[PDB]
């Protein structure tokens, strides 16, 4: 009957985390065979933050521009090439710990684990979920940078997200492993702002199932409702309008539950606009949407 | 500006852990050196699951009575005994990935992570504090008994919990690794329930802290407050005393935000009697109680 936010287990991730120095910025990167990811913006110095030409500012590099350590270990950098926000430092080594994986651009609305990292070295773990407005509410603080986002499924770890900045609000942006960020945010210290989020529909009617096949009924109705009249109240409490996509997701827990999706946005539609009076769901005084539907399968196994 | 339950990178504990079965019952066992260490009640079946004797139980069985299993490949288990509520397996092989390692019983009130594991593969990981009644509002699925709780300081593991049981109220109890229970707790299928809980003042305390080094001071006012007056409020609330200990523990983080820790409980007992209204506290709509003033130093660093 407990239920926690749950963050995959890090070991695979912790083993290709390295530290990346350049001049005076250090940084962390991702060792995975013998190339060692991270920030382009490692390359950058005090005045040519707030307009970096990052392809004029790499031609004056060599290789040994580059100081990569994993561990205490040094690895040399044998070429470099940048890849959009990111640079690919290949070195002598290639990783001995190098999990399969993959690169994937995740969606809004999509969950996945961060390994927060300082100076390359591991320091802690949580789950995040990217927001509709494409930035991240993570925890980071100076020396993060490179910290990198990932799901894995039986021992395959799919990266999809690196950390380059905070933004004014104290979100967080930042790239796939392409990199191309996330969002329209660009990598320079500029007068960049989110926008407008929204709550994650989808996520919230995942969570509402999971409370049922957990046992809580409390807040189910007689009542159901239309596509479009749920998206009228959507719209006023600023949710994501429900899709016919989002309804088709929910079918397996759905099944399970023998609950109809709009019976079951029947009863979300009377949550917000009655609220929940003293009373919580799975623990929580608050209607969460950082679980996916997927995340939902997995820990009600 | 943003703050998350952060959970210790689980690399270090994810090599310990190996499967125990015994009959048609399997969990998870840790692997330390040469020693396997799982709950007892690997050893029991359907019928002495109400009214088990461990002793007599355990000198029917052999060596080969028990199998386990480090990843695929098996391991031979060479002599075995009883600690507490915890089985204590020799192995022929020592543990080639077994970290600098401690045992440790904490106290109520305390953090730690917790690897969610079902037959001996990892999961999931997330942060839990020993709750005053000697529970965790953790999340465990039928498999998950003999998944540890550990604290991480400079590559020295503490082992500090391993899981036994859930109780009526969906929360769960467990051992030390010696192995004796947290709370009045025992390892057999009873009437047995958590007693009344209380909120962990000491971590709201260090949580409103945390806030103010975040930035943000809303809550704060003009007022002071007495220990006693305080704990008369904490006692309706039902939170635990305040005591000199904790006042001095909140030492260092007074210090650094310049905010008295009586006027800190002023702070509080006015949130308190006066509830949020429609406002946050590092994004959080309640009081946080699971955050140490260790926690809140680490994090925010
Ligand atoms: C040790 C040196 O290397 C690193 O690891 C850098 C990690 C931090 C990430 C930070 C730290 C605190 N939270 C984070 O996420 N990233 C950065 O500082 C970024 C590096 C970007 C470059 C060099 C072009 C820049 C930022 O995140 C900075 N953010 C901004 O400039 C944001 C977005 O542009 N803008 C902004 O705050 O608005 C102003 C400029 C009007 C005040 C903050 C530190 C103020
Ligand atoms: C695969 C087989 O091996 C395992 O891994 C066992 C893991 C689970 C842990 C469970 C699973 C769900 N949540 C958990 O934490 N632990 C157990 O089932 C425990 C094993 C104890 C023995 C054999 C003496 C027993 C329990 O946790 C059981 N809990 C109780 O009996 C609790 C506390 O005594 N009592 C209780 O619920 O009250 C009743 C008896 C009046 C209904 C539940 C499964 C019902």
């Amino acid at each position: 009957a407990g239920f926690r936010k749950m963050a995959f287990p890090s070991g695979k991730v912790e083993g290709c985390m390295v530290q990346v120095t350049c001049g005076t910025t250090t940084l962390n990167g991702l060792w995975l065979d013998d190339t060692v990811y991270c920030p382009r913006h490692v390359i950058c110095t005090a005045e040519d933050m707030l307009n970096p030409n990052y392809e004029d500012l790499l031609i004056r590099k060599s290789n040994h521009s580059f100081l990569v350590q994993a561990g205490n270990v040094q690895l040399r950098v044998i070429g470099h090439s940048m890849q959009n926000c990111l640079l690919r430092l290949k070195v002598d080594t290639s990783n001995p710990k190098t999990p399969k994986y993959k690169f994937v651009r995740i969606q809004p609305g999509q969950t996945f684990s961060v390994l927060a990292c300082y100076n390359g070295s591991p320091s802690g773990v949580y789950q995040c979920a990217m927001r509709p407005n494409h930035t991240i509410k993570g925890s980071f603080l100076n020396g993060s940078c490179g910290s990198v986002g990932f799901n894995i499924d039986y021992d395959c770890v799919s990266f999809c997200y690196m950390h380059h900045m905070e933004l004014p609000t104290g979100v967080h942006a930042g790239t796939d492993l392409e990199g191309k960020f996330y969002g329209p945010f660009v990598d320079r210290q500029t007068a960049q702002a989110a926008g407008t989020d929204t709550t994650i529909t989808l996520n919230v009617l995942a969570w509402l199932y999971a409370a049922v096949i957990n046992g809580d009924r409390w807040f189910l109705n007689r009542f159901t409702t239309t596509l479009n009249d749920f998206n009228l109240v959507a719209m006023k409490y600023n949710y994501e309008p429900l899709t016919q996509d989002h309804v088709d997701i929910l079918g397996p827990l759905s099944a399970q539950t023998g609950i109809a999706v709009l019976d079951m946005c029947a009863a979300l539609k009377e949550l917000l606009q009655n609220g929940m009076n003293g009373r919580t769901i799975l623990g929580s005084t608050i209607l969460e949407d950082e679980f996916t539907p997927f995340d939902v399968v997995r820990q009600c196994s």
